[PDB]
């Protein structure tokens, strides 16, 4: 399964948009479930 942001530090906004935790894999949140 995809590994789960759980505080979205964006905090509501696209999880492309979070301080620390620089994953691209969860900006790329447009394509299926990508993991954090």
């Amino acid at each position: 399964g995809c590994p789960p942001c759980r505080f979205t530090l964006s905090p509501w906004v696209s999880p492309c948009s979070n301080p620390h935790w620089p994953i691209r894999a969860m900006c790329n949140d447009s394509v299926p479930c990508p993991p954090c």
